[PDB]
């Protein structure tokens, strides 16, 4: 029950349905079992049935709002209450990964819907001044006038690109500060995406916890600012991989004498096709019970989610096509809870 795996199967295109791509390769036996079969009429010149277990399987008919409510809504609510959530996303060729993550202007993905829910819930309870920065998952730094002015300019340079969800309940006595970071892991090297268009170093805490040194945490006042930073972040990624987008909420309880608390909602966009192999070993060891999180930079970044300082889950996007069967079988073998070979 540790790392829940959700499978989302993309609907068939009218074009792909005509190219004989529907051969019964991807089948939902039940809400937890995916049945994979080799194509009937092979696209390659030639002449296997596999069963896979997932936490829940959401078929092609499952829309954006329904998918969000059945998976993400509870996790975003958990984060608003004080817990830490990490959502891994998987997909290689035309899987529906980006439609699930960001989506269209109307059919908004899990990331815009989460940001919308956060700001709808925290509405009228936001701490105006970006006074305290959650530089660490457990620590806050105080910013002076010079530092606030400097952080505002970096934010402004990004926003100008250089040169209805029903809310969740939150206690009335708390004030909130929302901060965002966005970085990429390209060939074991870390790159900041919230930098106006150089690598980042992974350092150990004063208590032994790793963190990304000099990574930009941008204070966000509303959903429009958060959305723009994701767009600017993806534009920088497209200018130049594992895409890590983090939302950190600073909770300020009480009047006069304040008690600060930090919660986090992180989304990891895993690259298709070694770091993936270590993550598999790390998730398996986490579900089992030491975890070999140091054997990779990706698992070192998310050390907190393997040491009990947060909860993890995975969303796997699948292409139902017969030409992508071989890619679907690797994705299933990698992400599934259990795997059976039908004899």
């Amino acid at each position: 029950e540790k790392v829940k795996v959700y499978l989302r199967i993309r609907p068939f295109l009218t074009s792909e349905l005509d190219r004989q791509e529907d051969q019964g390769c991807v089948c939902i036996e039940n809400t937890e079992t995916l049945v994979l079969q080799a194509p009937k009429d092979s696209f390659a010149l030639k002449s296997a049935t596999h069963k896979f277990t997932f936490s829940q399987i959401f078929g092609p008919e499952v829309g954006q709002v329904a998918f969000f409510n059945l998976t993400m809504k509870e996790m975003v609510k958990d984060v608003l209450k004080g817990q830490n959530w990490l959502i891994y996303t998987y997909g290689v060729t035309n899987s529906g990964k980006t439609y699930t993550i960001q989506g269209t202007s109307k059919d908004a993905g899990i990331l815009p819907q989460s940001l919308a829910l956060i700001f709808n819930s925290l509405q009228g309870q936001l701490h105006p001044t970006p006074d305290l920065k959650p530089l660490l998952s457990n620590e806050v730094i105080w910013l002076d006038s010079k530092q606030i002015r400097q952080e505002e300019m970096k934010k402004l340079s990004l926003l100008i690109g250089g040169l209805d969800t029903v809310p969740v309940s939150v206690p009335a006595d708390i004030r909130f500060s929302v901060w965002i970071s966005f970085f990429e892991i390209y060939n074991e090297l870390l790159y900041d995406l919230l930098e106006p268009p150089q690598t980042l170093r992974l350092c150990e805490d004063q208590n032994g916890n790793p963190y990304v040194k000099d990574l930009n945490w941008i204070h966000v006042r509303d959903v429009e600012e958060a959305w723009k930073l994701l767009k600017v972040g993806r534009k920088n990624q497209s200018f130049a991989s594992h895409s890590i987008f983090s939302i950190r909420i600073l909770h300020l309880q009480g009047e006069g004498d304040i008690v600060p608390k930090i919660s986090e909602l992180s989304l990891c966009d895993l690259a298709g096709s070694t770091s993936l192999h270590t993550l598999g070993r790390c998730i398996a060891a986490l579900r089992q019970n030491l975890i070999p999180f140091r054997d990779s930079k990706l698992t070192r970044v998310f050390q907190g989610f393997f040491t009990g300082r947060g909860r993890s889950c995975m969303i796997v996007n699948v292409n139902p096509c017969a030409s992508t069967y071989d890619e679907t079988l690797h994705a299933a073998k990698f992400s599934a809870l259990a795997s059976q070979l039908v004899h």
